[PDB]
């Protein structure tokens, strides 16, 4: 199964702007979701697990059919709280009918990433919906109760190396866990709606303490009132990861290059761009826009 990109009729990049301020718009308005950390962070792991279900070897999930409006996807309990990234977005795509469900997950993450502060990140249009039945089954997305191996394997299967790991984890500055949704509890660190490198200096320099939770599974947790689940802590443990776990704490710039590099790349697996396809498109903030 090949995927080739298909520009939505007519569309071109003041479109795609025009969505793009009105997700970034919203973001700012509905501040109060998630005890004020707003939605940024769980658009970016829409767009993340709306990504992450790809299988390089069968081009079998991934963003381009936006699979996740679909009950079996939005029911994996793998997916448990992105419901309200779906809703969040629902308004928006009634605004903007035209737009394929791939192409605004993807762009929910995108925007978020920027508006919290995140590197530019390029994005594409012309993912195409495609039917239930090609909806991917539950299991695909990891586990957080597991090590370093077990990380690096399953990521092989986005065909992302270790640097393209460890970059992608710092999204873990964002938001939070939720007991309820995956039975770990707490931040990851203090900014979790503006987008650092936070992440690398609260794995390297916290004084982390291995608990059990309330629901009975162990997590890294610190005096501050911080949390790492153990594949987070894998990136420590592990003498690889380790390496580039310290460059990210040590230089925000090539964090935020790799990061952008990425988190493109995550969003476009799976995707055929025809020769001719339009360039990636860089989107400028609602800041850069005096908006
Ligand atoms: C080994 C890989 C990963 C594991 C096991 C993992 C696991 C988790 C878990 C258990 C949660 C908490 C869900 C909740 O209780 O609300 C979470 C949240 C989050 N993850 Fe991941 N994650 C991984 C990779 C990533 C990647 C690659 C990204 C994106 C680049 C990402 C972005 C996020 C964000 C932004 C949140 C916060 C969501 C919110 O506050 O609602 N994660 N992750």
């Amino acid at each position: 199964l090949v995927h080739v990109a298909s520009v939505e009729k007519g569309r071109s990049y003041e479109d795609f702007q025009k969505v793009y301020n009105a997700i970034a718009l919203k973001l700012r308005e509905d501040d109060e979701y998630d005890n004020y950390i707003g939605y940024g962070p769980v658009l970016v792991r829409l767009a993340w697990h709306t990504s992450g279900t790809w299988d390089k070897h069968d081009n079998t999930g991934g963003s381009y059919g936006g699979t996740y409006r679909f009950k079996k996807e939005f029911n994996d309990p793998s997916n448990a709280g992105l419901q309200n990234g779906f809703k969040f977005l629902e308004p928006i795509h009634k605004e903007f009918p035209w737009i394929s469900s791939g192409d605004l997950f993807s762009l929910g993450g995108v925007t978020a990433v920027q508006e919290m502060q995140g590197p530019k990140i390029p994005w594409r249009c012309g993912r195409v919906d495609t039917p239930e039945d090609t909806t991917p089954d539950n299991g695909r997305l990891p586990d957080a109760d597991k090590d370093a191996d077990y990380v690096r394997t399953f990521f092989q299967r986005l065909n992302m190396n270790d640097r393209e790991v460890v970059a992608l984890m710092g999204a873990h500055a964002l938001g939070k866990t939720h007991l309820k949704r995956s039975g770990y509890e707490g931040p990851w660190g203090a900014a979790n709606n503006v987008f650092t490198n936070e992440f690398y200096l609260n794995l390297l320099n916290e004084d982390w303490k291995l608990e059990k939770n309330d629901a009975n599974n162990e997590q890294w947790d610190s005096k501050s009132g911080y949390m790492m689940l153990p594949t987070d802590y894998s990136l420590i443990q592990d003498p690889k990861y380790l390496s580039i776990v310290k460059e990210y704490a040590n230089d925000q710039d090539k964090f935020f290059k790799d990061f952008s590099k990425a988190f493109e790349k995550l969003l476009e697996n799976g995707i055929t761009f025809p020769k001719d396809a339009p360039s990636p498109f860089i989107f400028k903030t609602l800041e850069e826009q005096g908006l």
